[PDB]
């Protein structure tokens, strides 16, 4: 019988008690990255994260940081491989920058051979060290040209441009890459990119944020989400019809959270909690498992919710071999009004829920996850049991899928000096406590989880935060980015992997 | 009788001997800037100078600098006005960033109202201080979307997108702006952007520079130059047909140089010198004055030189009310082979000339202009008489045009400390020696020159050089960009203007 801790102090950093041998022999352990966050702009065209961070520097991070140079994995990809080799990792998730291989967006405009060569060399280097690549086609970095031609995922033109990009990736890299992710965190671009305008491309209703160049936060999230699902599904169909000889697997990436009632004896909070599951997870998992959006979304969102045709429904339903599930934290849910006629209405209001990290009796859900220095009542707290609850829910609700945990990690402040930054015991605690619950759910609930990739390989540009936080298991000096030095967490993870 | 110095030491920094009163009462004196170089990316979309500097950081400058934040004239435009007011300047040349007012490139995709407001406030502030705006529509910063959709000026689609952009500018700003420049330095994008790939977008033949993503240095410069002329001419026709009520004037910007024979008794060097005038100046001025390219270009370039239809010829011929002439330096010319079958052939080779700053007897043409620390035999030297020779030539060869000198200036090294940087006596010498010759040519040759704008108002991002050189008449601290402090040159220029 497995017992796992939910509160500080944690004792799962002892590899005598928790290590890779606790999991099945074939289980993959590694780390993750994304292209905007690590590569730099050298050698690629411009994408909407370049555009957004440059047009709206205060939205890029408090330091106005961006991905222009970052950790320079364009130059230092071998050093990334070296970290993975030091870890004895068996997996690495990275993304392909669309703008590096097709700078002009549309494949018929030509490819960048040198960009293709960059990923060939990375892939070959990984495989030579026994590391399985997990490759994200689209980690938010849409070529700027496509956003300017037709507003990107706002328009159905995205589907064929994404398909042709993906086809090039399968053609060039699929002989070696056997695990593909289509779109990173399906929920995020619709809501943050087109709802709150916290993320690229930065569209919203005028009264939500007067700096947005255009948008409608009530309608566009739904349009974009719908196009994401269709573009994803078209790529999965292309993969499974035209690249079956490659013997690989493909799936989407979800951001997952668990949700608990703010007041577990209040029917209204219980209802809000179940609505959140539907609106947060079901928005995408309903289509992916059934070809339809959840009924509560149909009912609430009404004419703002697009319909799938019968052909589209069939294309989207079942459009995965596995799910990449990202998991960071859990929220309490309580009811909230949905003012659909307000000029500041957002899609996110349609769930009719307010989310907190403290429940009605004043209980904080778990240890600190992210401090918010401008408003401490907005601090985020984590909840290790949430990974158990999410995986159990996916198994039970969503037809026992094959799952890889494609991100899980925690930040430390960029204000810490290097010695403090390397002494990242809070990261060991977060990672181990989640791994304990992941082992527990696999054993107790028989969830088909076959790997775990911690966020992040190394310090990088963090969307929305610049270089003001660090997520890496290895440390990068922003004054001299060449080295990636394993932190205490990376050293712990090395021991966990090879105990 | 006016006597002007050609060699150090110069004594024209004495405003007792040379000042604004030496020129006609109406003559405009000011300074110049461009949008990529000064504004920053905040509040605008991405353009090909963002793309180029980010994809090819070693081509942005030795420091890998770029226009992301620069002097932040987005925030500090009032401080630019303040410099101009301190100078008692009567003119200011600035550019509109296309990506700030139409981030999606094509006008039908929507405009950025806040971008429009930015230029309205600048323009209104200038006029309130008695400063005449000279506004460049296109200072190289093409929206990235257009380059990615159709490769920008490589394709005739540029013409209508440029026209619709210009129409928006005339509509929004032409009630106040009475001097418009279409395209900055017509020669530069074809040759550097599409020939040598030193400049955005960075296209060339594969053996010219293997880093180029695509291109053909032998053909594309000509295509791009042809489209520039057509796009320019379509905008001038639009202006003069639809905006005549505004009572303003429009013209192109030329980069001018003079050319002297490397050996003034050698017929081959004399011939190369005359070819250079045709290939450098006539490439554009032939079309602008006659609707045809120079015969030597027709003959040499052959099938690589596009033809104008009779309608196009008529549109381009006479498509200016004035010329903005930029002038920095003069070169000696000697013959050079034109290897049209070589895989590394460039359009620039078609002139059949090699350019130097030292003549056959070892004479350097004038004082140092720009030191090249990697190769000192590649140092640039200036030649004050060249402004006289250029203006005389334009009057005689090109039908006595109205001229404004739209740039003239010199750099100092970014390695200098602030006190050295503010003690910019080399800049006084360059500016005064050229102003002396400009007065001389107006008086002696009756060239219709009606203003002079020195490059640059303040230190900025220099194309190709990052922040490794400074051109400003006012100093900017890159650690805190708010202030623009007049250098010795700016203080001199203040006295020259109001002696
Ligand atoms: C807030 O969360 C706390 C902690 O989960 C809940 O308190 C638990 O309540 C259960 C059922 O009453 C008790 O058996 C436990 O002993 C309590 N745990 C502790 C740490 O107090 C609490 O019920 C939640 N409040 C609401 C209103 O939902
Ligand atoms: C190189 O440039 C120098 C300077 O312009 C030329 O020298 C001048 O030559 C003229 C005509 O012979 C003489 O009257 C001057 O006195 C010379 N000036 C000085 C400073 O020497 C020289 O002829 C040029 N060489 C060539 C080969 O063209
Ligand atoms: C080398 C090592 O320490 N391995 C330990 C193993 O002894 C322990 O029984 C298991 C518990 O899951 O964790 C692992
Ligand atoms: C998504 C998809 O199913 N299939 C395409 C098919 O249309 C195409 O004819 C063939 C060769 O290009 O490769 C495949
Ligand atoms: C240096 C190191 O740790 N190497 C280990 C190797 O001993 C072990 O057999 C393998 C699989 O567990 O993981 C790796
Ligand atoms: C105020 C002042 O110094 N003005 C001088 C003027 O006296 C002089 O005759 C002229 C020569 O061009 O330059 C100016
Ligand atoms: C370049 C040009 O000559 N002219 C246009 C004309 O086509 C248009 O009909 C009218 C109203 O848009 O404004 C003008
Ligand atoms: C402060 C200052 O220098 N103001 C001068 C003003 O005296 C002069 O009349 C005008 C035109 O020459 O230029 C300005
Ligand atoms: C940040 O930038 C936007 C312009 O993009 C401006 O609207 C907003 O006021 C600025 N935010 C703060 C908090 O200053
Ligand atoms: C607009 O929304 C903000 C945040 O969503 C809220 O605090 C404010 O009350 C809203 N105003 C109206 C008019 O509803
Ligand atoms: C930068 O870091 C690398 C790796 O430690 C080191 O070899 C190189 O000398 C350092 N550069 C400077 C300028 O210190
Ligand atoms: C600069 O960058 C390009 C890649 O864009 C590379 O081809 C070239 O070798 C580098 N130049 C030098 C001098 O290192
Ligand atoms: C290619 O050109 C470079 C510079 O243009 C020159 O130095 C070299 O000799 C040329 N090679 C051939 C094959 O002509
Ligand atoms: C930056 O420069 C401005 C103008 O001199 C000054 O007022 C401001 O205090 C300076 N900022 C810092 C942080 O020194
Ligand atoms: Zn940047």
């Amino acid at each position: 019988e497995i017992t796992c801790q939910e509160n500080l102090p944690f004792t799962c950093g002892n590899t005598d008690a928790l290590n890779s041998s606790s999991f099945s022999s074939d289980f993959i352990f590694g780390v993750a990255s994304s292209a905007y966050q690590i590569e730099g702009t050298i050698g690629r065209g411009l994408n909407i994260w370049d555009g957004f961070t440059h047009r709206y520097p205060n939205k890029s991070g408090p330091d106005h940081g961006n991905g222009d140079t970052t950790c320079d994995s364009f130059s230092y990809w071998q050093k990334d491989i070296d970290v993975l080799d030091e870890l004895n990792a068996t997996g690495y998730r990275f993304s392909i920058a669309w703008s590096r291989i097709i700078p002009r967006g549309k494949r018929s405009r030509g490819v960048n051979e040198k960009g293709i060569d960059y990923y060939h060399g990375l892939i070959s280097g990984l495989i030579k060290k026994g590391i399985t690549p997990f490759v994200t086609l689209f980690h938010w970095d849409l070529p700027q040209t496509l956003q300017d031609e037709y507003e990107g995922f706002l328009d159905p033109q995205i589907i064929d441009d994404f398909k042709d990009y993906a086809d090039l990736c399968f053609e060039e890299f699929g002989d070696s890459v056997k695990y593909w992710l289509t779109i990173n965190q399906l929920y995020s671009v619709p809501t943050r990119g087109y709802g709150s305008a916290l993320d690229a491309p930065g569209r919203c209703s005028p009264t939500v944020d007067p700096s947005c160049y255009a948008g409608n936060s009530s309608t566009e999230p739904y349009i974009v989400a719908h196009h994401q699902l269709l573009a994803h599904a078209k790529v999965v169909d292309l993969y499974r019809k035209n690249y079956t000889h490659q013997g690989g697997k493909i799936g989407p990436t979800m951001i997952t959270r668990w949700f608990l009632p703010y007041n577990d004896t209040d029917r209204h909070s219980i209802a809000a909690t179940e609505r959140m599951k539907e609106f947060f997870l079901g928005w995408f998992m309903g289509p992916l498992t059934n070809g339809t959006y959840p009924q509560i979304m149909i009912d609430t969102v009404g004419e703002r919710l697009p319909s799938f045709s019968p052909e589209e429904s069939n294309l989207v339903k079942g459009s995965y071999d596995f799910l990449g599930l990202n998991y960071y934290f859990t929220q309490y849910a309580q009811p909230s009004p949905n003012p659909v006629n307000s000029t500041n209405h957002t899609a996110m209001m349609d769930a009719g829920a307010k989310l907190t990290y403290i429940n009605a009796s004043g209980h904080y859900i778990g240890p600190l996850f992210e401090k918010d220095k401008a408003d401490s009542t907005d601090n985020i707290y984590y909840y290790p049991k949430g990974i158990y609850s999410v995986m159990d829910y996916f198994k039970n609700k969503y037809y026992n899928p094959l799952i890889y945990v494609t991100e899980n990690g925690i930040s430390t402040p960029g204000d810490e000096n290097r010695n403090q930054s390397m002494l990242d015991y809070t990261r060991i605690d977060y990672l181990c406590s989640h791994l304990c619950f992941l082992n527990k759910v696999i054993k107790e609930k028989d969830v088909n989880v076959k790997g775990y990739l911690a966020w992040a390989l190394g310090d990088n540009y963090e969307f929305n935060k610049g270089f003001t936080v660090r997520f890496g298991l290895s440390y990068i000096d922003w004054n001299n980015v060449t080295d990636r030095d394993l932190k205490k967490s990376g050293q712990w993870y090395q021991t966990f992997i090879s105990p």
